[PDB]
């Protein structure tokens, strides 16, 4: 991979792996969500990073808040799929990172994401606003302008989403994570909420249609010895709304919403 | 990746990346295994695989994992290049041999080995059943014609008989059940997942003090994706070795059967 022309962006190609694919023999949005971290990851290497100089001298780091994909080609086995990334500062509110995927052969656009991350103390887990100095020092990464995967007015990244209420329509119990599950920090990796929200889904609706659109609110993480509890209830094209809670205590861990085209 | 000059192995660079490595910033030995699996895959494609023969197809005959070991040297770090090569072997009637060496990119340093016996099975029945004289012409000519080895040595831990564990088990972690993303592209579990099963029941504190240099595995019956698996480890031993067991939740019906060597960090 490496930084564009402007070193305000960065490309990386990946050729698409056999147990990467679902039984379409196309990438899950499992790989596709792995593959947004770490062009994601990628990017703030190749600038020097992802936390600037003052995170680290106040036990500060970036926490997912919101992830929003909407894929309109999953990339075959074999084929190469090419991810340009981008961060851009939302004022003191925290940062965005957005994503364009394309088939490395045609230059056509079959994917977008975009993501929200806040400021988090490592220890004390509280929320912060981001100071005028940590703002200074990745400024000068990102476009001045705007520049969004999402442009569109009132669209589907920045919708409220309603917490699902009891009784849920479908629902997958005693999910726990496993040490694949987990990232080099011992945390559990958020592209696996992505899978557990999923799990609630019923088989068929996976065998007749494509995932479109998927929103997930990260709302409290999961620890390794926790147990989680996926629910899912038909909104509806089918629409689904999701909670992931805790199995015990019923405490919320995320929310979501999904939208499958019909193949 | 490529076939090399002579066509009877292939190679292929591998950047290790940010969600494949562990707590030490290397390659946990899931991401290795599905490296090998991946590399085993591009070998059958540019043959002509594309991993089934002619009379397998037409006899609904596939090849399944009996079993798989492994010994890591060097676990590679986030953002190095690992080359692997691999290569098959007929064993007669009993089966096939896949074998692969890993290298470090930047040195040519070996620092992994691993091999795996594979038997033939009807899809439908599950019936395994030994290799046709049709089946074996049709791969000799993609097989190196002298015996190559991964682990030559004639006293080696890839070959050695695994007892089953005995209940009371020191450890366990029970209720293990496979998400959409454990399974393979035919919907079945992949076999990397057993291999990390395997080691959910090895103790957080082994993890974080050693290094797992070998994992020989056994493969007896495959979980399916509404079935549920416990995790068995006792201790048998600076290294220390155990023996595993994966069985179904409920009937107690075993699905594998293994076993670790870790040394201290
Ligand atoms: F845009 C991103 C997305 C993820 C990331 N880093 C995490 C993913 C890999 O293991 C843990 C750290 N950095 C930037
Ligand atoms: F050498 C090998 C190893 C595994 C494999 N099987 C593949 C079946 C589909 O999912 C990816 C793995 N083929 C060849």
């Amino acid at each position: 991979g490496s930084l564009t022309e402007d070193g305000l962006s960065y490309k990386e190609k990946f050729v698409v792996r056999s147990y990467e694919v679902g039984s379409n023999k196309t990438a899950t949005v499992e790989t596709i969500a792995n593959l947004l971290q770490e062009v994601g990851c990628n990017h703030a290497q190749s600038v020097g990073f992802a936390t600037t100089t003052t995170m680290r001298k106040l036990h500060l780091i970036w926490v997912t808040a919101r992830m929003h994909i909407e894929i309109y080609k999953y990339p075959a086995w074999g084929d190469v799929v090419e991810i340009e990334t981008w961060c851009q500062s939302e004022g003191r509110i925290g940062t965005r990172r957005d994503w364009i995927l394309k088939d490395s052969v045609t230059g056509e656009v079959t994917g977008r994401a975009t993501s929200k991350w806040v400021m988090m103390n490592q220890d004390t887990r509280r929320l912060q606003k981001v100071s005028d100095d940590v703002r200074d020092e990745y400024l000068v990464f990102c476009p001045q302008e705007p520049r969004l995967a999402f442009p569109e007015e009132n669209n589907r990244s920045l919708k409220k989403i309603p917490k699902l209420e009891d009784p849920a329509q479908y629902s997958m119990i005693g999910l726990k994570p496993r040490r694949a599950d987990l990232d080099m920090n011992q945390h559990v990796n958020n592209v696996t909420y992505i899978g557990w929200v999923l799990e609630s889904i019923p088989q068929e609706i996976v065998d007749t249609h494509e995932l479109q659109v998927i929103t997930l609110d990260y709302r409290r993480e999961c620890q390794q010895d926790d147990v989680v509890d996926s629910l899912t209830t038909t909104t509806s094209d089918s629409q689904f709304l999701h909670l992931l809670r805790l199995s015990g205590d019923g405490q919320e861990i995320n929310r979501g919403t999904t939208l499958w085209r019909k193949k």
